[PDB]
């Protein structure tokens, strides 16, 4: 028993970190069979983030302007190439570490594990949400560019987020792997606001449904409700709306439990309009969002 | 910047977990050089564990009956001993992935990461602290036994915890890898109820720095107060006391961020005394004390 905010293992992924330079600009690339992907703004210097035209700014840089380093060994690049966002170097060696791997593009609410890393080799690792405004709340310093974000199904790992920039409001964004940023953010120096961040309901059901495996149960109450009626309430709280889809997901959670979903969620609804009066659900003073419904079967079944 | 819950990397560590099973009883085991490290109850059955005279089962096995398993493939026993609650298998071959390592034996308050297994094979990876009570507070299930805590200086791994029991309250047991129990627990199924596990001060006080340097600063308030009037309030709200040498470690954050550590009791008191009245510091709507004040500078510099 007992429920923790858990990363995936992150050893595959720490042998696919590299350092990439270009100029007096360094930051982390990710070194899958023989390219190495990493943020295009990797060939800007500061001054050229205010308004950087990266096709042009391209045109300036061959391979050998390119600087890859994987350990203390250089790696030659035979090709360079821009995708959206990042860049492609082809490398002359396949990663001799390449796990099996996959590219995929996640949806607001999803969780994945991050492994910062600055000059090409890693820090740590944390887990996080994409949230329903496109932003994660990460630990990224300057230099944390080009560290990745993933999830793994036994032994492939499915990459699915690349650090690129922190917004004037201490949040971050990123792309895919394809270099397709998640929302509507741009690698420039530019005013870009994030939307409302609201909360992800199946997630918090998902680890209210943690808490009842891990007994804690004080916050079950003797109502139910309807999707229409706790929609209302998730409405006023800025939650996000529940669909018959997220009661589907959540229905292994239900079965274990005994608890149908609607009674979870007049649970909820009593929790968002009483507080927590001082209380705390598995340590949390607040209702957690960054578990899915997936991450709390996993983490309760011990999946490896 | 930003500030998450952050594991060491694991992938040193993963390339150390192996299976170790002794007739019926399958746990993990660390392999560092030619030694395998596992907990001693991987000789009893359920039925042992009520009252085990560990002496009397080990003289019952031989080291045929250790199967040690590394990936797919199985591993010699040469050796076997007991040493306090741990067993120390010899194998016939050093690990090739043995890190540089250290045996250490951590302190109530010191963090360090876990790299949950099951089978000896990787689950997953979180970061939590040694409650002042000795226990932990992990997320661990049956087969999780032998699971390492850790900390990590550049290259050298510091194995701190091996994971062995799970209290009737919920919360963990275990020992250091020389298998001395932390705390005064014992690896036999019976009555033992953990001591009050109080705040670790000088960690909540290391996080409120984290808070000011990433922005979060509305809790700052315009006193100060002596570590005798501190300590009367910490005492109060059941949080450890605070030291000249607490005050001391906590330096180099006061100097980071202009705030002196009395100032910064000061806030604390009266977070303590009047709630947070739904507020929130990084996120939290309680108090955070699982980092300390080194994890605090590591984090907000970035180090690899
Ligand atoms: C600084 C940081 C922190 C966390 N995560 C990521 C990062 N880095 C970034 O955001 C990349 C980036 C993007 C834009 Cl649009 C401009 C710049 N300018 C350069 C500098 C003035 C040193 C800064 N900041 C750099
Ligand atoms: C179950 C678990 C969960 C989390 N962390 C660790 C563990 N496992 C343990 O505590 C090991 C342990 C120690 C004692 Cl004193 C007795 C037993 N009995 C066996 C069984 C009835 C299956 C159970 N439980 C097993």
């Amino acid at each position: 028993s007992g429920f923790r905010k858990m990363a995936f293992p992150s050893g595959k992924v720490e042998g696919c970190m590299v350092q990439v330079t270009c100029g007096t600009t360094t930051l982390n690339g990710l070194w899958l069979d023989d390219v190495v992907y990493c943020p295009r703004h990797v060939i800007c210097t500061s001054e050229d983030m205010l308004n950087p035209n990266y096709e042009d700014l391209l045109i300036r840089k061959s391979n050998h302007n390119f600087l890859v380093q994987a350990g203390n060994v250089q790696l030659r690049v035979i090709g360079h190439s821009m995708q959206n966002c990042v860049l492609k170097l082809k490398v002359d060696t396949a990663n001799p570490k390449t796990p099996k791997y996959k590219f995929v593009r996640i949806q607001p609410g999803q969780t994945f594990s991050v492994l910062a890393c600055y000059n090409g080799s890693p820090s740590g690792v944390y887990q996080c949400a994409m949230r329903p405004n496109f932003t994660i709340k990460g630990s990224f310093l300057n230099g944390s560019c080009g560290s990745v974000g993933f999830n793994i199904d036994y032994d492939c790992v499915s990459f699915c987020y690349m650090h690129h920039m922190e917004l004037p409001t201490g949040v971050h964004a990123g792309t895919d792997l394809e270099g397709n940023f998640y929302g509507p953010f741009v690698d420039r120096q530019t005013a870009q606001a994030a939307g409302t961040d609201t909360t992800i309901t199946v997630n918090v059901l998902a680890w209210l449904y943690a808490a009842v495996i891990n007994g804690d149960r004080w916050f079950l109450n003797r109502f139910t409700t309807t999707l229409n009626d706790f929609n209302l309430v998730a409405m006023k709280y800025n939650y996000e709306p529940l669909t018959q889809d997220h009661v589907d997901i959540l229905g292994p959670l239900s079965a274990q439990t005994g608890i149908a979903v609607l009674d979870m969620c007049a649970s909820l609804k009593e929790l968002l309009q009483n507080g927590m009066n001082g209380r705390t659900i598995l340590g949390s003073a607040l209702l957690e969002d960054e578990f899915t419904p997936f991450d709390v079967v996993r983490q309760c079944s011990g999946v490896t």
